[PDB]
């Protein structure tokens, strides 16, 4: 298998740890971990293009989009490679994450390693919000925490 | 050109920013930036194998060594791919870095993107210290600051 990992930090209380594992080349990637310090509800969760956090999470640029598509949800055909939807926090501010995604990869042109995982301020509307920004960012707002996705042992 | 970047942080006062640029595929890589908060003297400077900072800089593992060689300096034929020698701080605590290396790459099997850059506690002896550890780590001590090397715009 191929493995990757991301430590999420920002300027506020949000922080987390997310693991990625891919059994086979071109097969699905399991994504799991925990994020804390959140407000209750949905927070957009995306791989952004650049693994640059020079100036904070803003430096990571737009959602990772090697296939030239519009923004969507992870269950949509029309989506960015980096569109992993939302994580959902309870009242305690914790999101336990355990999903599988077929579009991200840990090798090749869909590879997310060396890019930035970001957890956002607000819900991602998954492109269904009825404005142009919806089909670009999902209207998920600012970047609460992020980290560069790295190769794991 | 291909570009990458790394934000160095840790538990202490050391922090920095390092840029990488590779003009031609498989060509030399320019490495430049600044590290502050260092004690006066040499600090070992390496790409480590993993981009895992789960538990801090320790999680990055040994030096990036795809060819299973012994530790050396950047000028040596016998070196780890990640062996970038030392950065050198004055009394101001600053090392202003400007290196070119032809062994590291931002593509291929020697790609450093997705791995961890680390600045160490003390001098790297470039494998000339006369003990087994010299030939593994350069006796450069603990990990003051690190970050995952990411794809840049
Ligand atoms: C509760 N935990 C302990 C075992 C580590 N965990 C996993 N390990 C390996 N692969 C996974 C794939 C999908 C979801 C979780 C895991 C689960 C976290
Ligand atoms: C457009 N680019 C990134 C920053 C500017 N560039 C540099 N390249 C290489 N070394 C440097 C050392 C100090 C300051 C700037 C650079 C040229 C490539
Ligand atoms: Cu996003
Ligand atoms: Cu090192
Ligand atoms: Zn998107
Ligand atoms: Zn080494």
């Amino acid at each position: 298998a191929t493995k990757a990992v991301c430590v999420l930090k920002g300027d506020g209380p949000v922080q987390g740890i997310i693991n990625f594992e891919q059994k086979e080349s071109n097969g699905p990637v399991k994504v799991w971990g925990s994020i804390k310090g959140l407000t209750e509800g949905l927070h957009g969760f995306h791989v952004h293009e650049f693994g640059d956090n020079t100036a904070g999470c803003t430096s990571a640029g737009p959602h990772f989009n090697p296939l030239s598509r519009k923004h969507g949800g992870p269950k949509d055909e029309e989506r960015h490679v980096g569109d992993l939807g939302n994580v959902t926090a309870d009242k305690d501010g914790v999101a336990d994450v355990s999903i599988e995604d077929s579009v991200i990869s840990l090798s090749g042109d869909h590879c997310i390693t060396g890019r930035t995982l970001v957890v956002h301020e607000k819900a991602d509307d998954l492109g269904k919000g009825g404005n142009e920004e919806s089909t670009k960012t999902g209207n998920a707002g600012s970047r609460l925490a992020c980290g560069v996705i790295g190769i794991a042992q």
